[PDB]
This record gives structure tokens, C-alpha cells and sequence, in this order.
């Protein structure tokens, strides 16, 4: 498969594979993540451990922070100023 991020959504971080640690990518509080082919999982931590979001084909503009904050979660994903940070991103078969 494969998954490509764009940044500041242009260019974008082309993922072919699983990569165990992505937490030293600085990316942006909003993010557009397209799957083109294949399957993947988004991992809160390395390693792939932690809050997880499966994907399958298709365009996902992620934002917010991880796991949940009543307060704002209704209606849509609560914004923050820190950049979307990814742990780990596994490459489903």
C-alpha cells in the first residue's frame, strides 16, 4: 500500500512502509492524510502501542489531540495549536 501525508496542506511524507517511530516528524496542527492503496493504522505511540485509528482507501484531515475531551468533543474535531504528532504508522499487509 501506500499512505502519503501532507504536512501543511503540496509537497507530503510518502509512506511505503510501517515505520515504528514517527514521533520525531513535526507536522501541523491539521494534516491531510491520504491512504491511496492498501490498509493502515495510525498509532498514538512507537512501537505501535497507544490510541490507534485504523484506515482504509481515502482522504482523512486529521487534527485535534489524541483520546477524548468531553468539553469540545461534539460536532467535530476540537483543533489545537500543537502539531498533530504520530507515533507510529503500520503498513497492513
Amino acid at each position: 500500500g501506500k499512505v502519503v501525508i501532507y504536512s501543511e496542506p503540496e509537497k507530503c511524507i510518502e509512506v511505503f512502509s510501517d515505520i515504528q517511530d514517527c514521533s520525531s516528524w513535526s507536522l501541523s496542527p491539521v494534516i491531510l492524510i491520504k491512504v491511496v492503496r492498501g490498509c493502515w493504522i495510525l498509532y498514538e505511540q512507537p512501537n505501535f502501542e497507544g490510541h490507534s485509528i485504523p484506515l482504509e482507501e481515502g482522504e482523512l484531515e486529521l487534527s485535534g489531540l489524541w483520546g477524548i475531551e468531553d468539553i469540545l468533543e461534539r460536532h467535530e474535531e476540537a483543533e489545537s495549536d500543537k502539531p498533530v504528532v504520530i507515533g507510529s504508522i503500520r503498513h497492513v499487509v
